[PDB]
């Protein structure tokens, strides 16, 4: 148990102090929570399964996956248990963040828990890009900030 | 076959990578890091609960306590399970470190993970040194860098 933490930050001028509030057995994670400097449109907004911040953003791995799934966006079935959605920056982008997934969890499985959130450069082509470049990631470009999903209050 | 990784940054010259190797259900849990440019001779290596790092290593409170014991010494019977004790930072202060305790186990029931370790600024005292104080954060003084456990390669 509880609400998770992660603050998103790396070489890109963004950041993002991000929030994950969940109460019953599994199901879903609420997440808000706030993230600045970007440039408006949308933003990819993935989970990376491996909570190395070792070396960046390169590290943090490819889309949360459980068993090899393609992408998705969070509507659909065709989805990693890592990928949540796509956030927008509007102008002088607050991105303020909102959610209300269903997969990724806080406590058994979909633990998302010493994980990355990594919040993306380009606008996340949601699955219905047609290449292959899409199925893997959702064609968002650069890993702008990122920040291992650890442990507040 | 679970493993992790913490790159201790803080925001003096500090920085430092050190991880956590462990196996086979209830096999003890291994520390091999490099932690930098830290004070010579003897350090606080500890592991602070909420892997909260909003305001950077303070937001992690105190040790990793379940139980509510009192301070930790590297292996005493009344050890906090976030002290881990002490680290040498040979001469210009690299710190090659290893540690292989018990307690500091990551599944089965009380999992480290979404945590996090902060390194202490100064020359941490078992707390056995009777001082409600030394036992509380065994005499260490700053926190001078910090990094969360998530599952690493
Ligand atoms: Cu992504
Ligand atoms: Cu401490
Ligand atoms: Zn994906
Ligand atoms: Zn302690």
């Amino acid at each position: 148990a509880t609400k998770a933490v992660c603050v998103l930050k790396g070489d890109g001028p963004v950041q993002g102090i991000i929030n994950f509030e969940q109460k019953e057995s599994n199901g879903p994670v609420k997440v808000w929570g706030s993230i600045k400097g970007l440039t408006e449109g949308l933003h990819g907004f993935h989970v990376h399964e491996f909570g190395d911040n070792t070396a960046g953003c390169t590290s943090a791995g490819p889309h949360f996956n459980p068993l090899s799934r393609k992408h998705g966006g969070p509507k659909d079935e065709e989805r990693h248990v890592g990928d949540l959605g796509n956030v927008t920056a509007d102008k002088d982008g607050v991105a303020d963040v909102s959610i209300e997934d269903s997969v990724i969890s806080l406590s058994g499985d979909h633990c998302i828990i010493g994980r990355t959130l990594v919040v993306h450069e380009k606008a996340d082509d949601l699955g219905k890009g047609g290449n292959e470049e899409s199925t893997k990631t959702g064609n968002a470009g650069s890993r702008l900030a990122c920040g291992v999903i650890g442990i507040a209050q």
